[PDB]
């Protein structure tokens, strides 16, 4: 007992999306969601603090489980209209998901207890730069 140690619970990133819509009401959401598409996962997409770079119009997505992050990045840097010379970085929990990957292992692995994936979006890799 002397030697009893903490769990560190992992609360994810801060959004907007999670302050404004409560904990209860969005897992009700992801978890239904869900049973309608089990062929898709719900993500929240939110521009990182301190970014430089244009507004995404919608936080919201419904995605195909097979598509890829890398995919994804492209649908996400065409909403909001970025030339191809510039950077746009993807982040959940803080690291950068590899663009090979499916949004169905992303979101099996990494989405929160409200049965939503959250991704953060920047024009730096380094979260918050």
């Amino acid at each position: 007992s002397d030697d009893d140690g903490f769990v560190e619970v992992d609360g994810g990133m801060k959004f907007v999306y999670k302050e404004e819509h409560p904990f209860e009401k969005r897992r009700s959401e992801g978890e239904k969601i869900r049973k309608k598409y089990p062929d898709r996962v719900p993500v929240i997409v939110e521009k990182a603090p301190k970014a430089r770079i244009g507004d995404l119009d919608k936080k919201k997505y419904l995605v195909p489980s097979d598509l890829t992050v890398g995919q994804f990045y492209f649908l996400i840097r065409k909403r909001i209209h970025l030339r191809a010379e510039d950077a746009l970085f993807f982040f959940v929990n803080n690291v950068i998901p590899p663009t090979s990957a499916t949004m169905g292992q992303l979101y099996q692995e990494h989405h929160e207890e409200d049965f939503f994936l959250y991704i953060a979006y920047s024009d730096e890799s380094v979260y918050g730069l």
